[PDB]
């Protein structure tokens, strides 16, 4: 423990895609909360109610902002075996840009579950184009195998190190 930079990367994408497994494979056992408190503003009032006097609280229908907080690079991720998750990239990208530190931060496009060719619904060309539309690297990965799992974070880190 004698380094020089501490930098934050965010993985974002639909449930299933392999974020949890991807990181887990890229890292190895780190079940450790970083933590703070969180607000829950709620109104209150002191009603009287004969059948007593009741005080009562009034709640209503967050952390998201706290996740994109400081995130200097993004792993935009989908499931190669799911045409649906590929389409949702359009939408994770939207709320990414809305929350990030900058309008175009550093994203690497990750197609995961590359080890399931039999179950594929997303083609190389498709992704490559979206990637280029946005103008960012693309990586076909597997959390199961390790395919490109490192190269993808590394291409990300390498990018977030362009300064001035
Ligand atoms: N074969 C394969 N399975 C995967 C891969 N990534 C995730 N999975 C599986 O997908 C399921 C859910 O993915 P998980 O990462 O845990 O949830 P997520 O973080 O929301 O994407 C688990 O049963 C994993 O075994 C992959 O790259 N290859």
């Amino acid at each position: 423990g004698d380094y020089d930079y501490l930098i934050k990367l965010l993985a974002l994408g639909d449930s299933g895609v392999g974020k949890t497994t991807f990181l887990y494979r890229y890292t190895d056992n780190k079940f450790n909360p970083k933590f703070i408190t969180t607000v829950g503003i709620d109104f209150r009032e002191k009603r009287v109610v004969y059948d007593f006097k009741v005080h009562l609280q009034l709640w209503d229908t967050s952390l998201t902002t706290a996740f994109f907080r400081d995130a200097m690079g993004f792993l935009l991720m989908f499931d190669l075996t799911s045409q649906q998750s590929f389409l949702n990239v359009r939408n994770w990208m939207s709320q990414l840009q809305a929350n990030a530190y900058c309008e175009n931060p550093d994203i690497v496009l990750i197609g995961n579950k590359a080890d399931l060719p039999d179950q594929r619904e997303v083609n190389e060309r498709q992704a490559r184009e979206l990637a280029e539309k946005y103008g960012i690297p693309y990586f076909e990965t597997s959390a199961a195998t390790g395919q490109n799992v490192e190269k993808s974070v590394e291409t990300l880190l390498d990018l977030i190190m362009k300064r001035m």
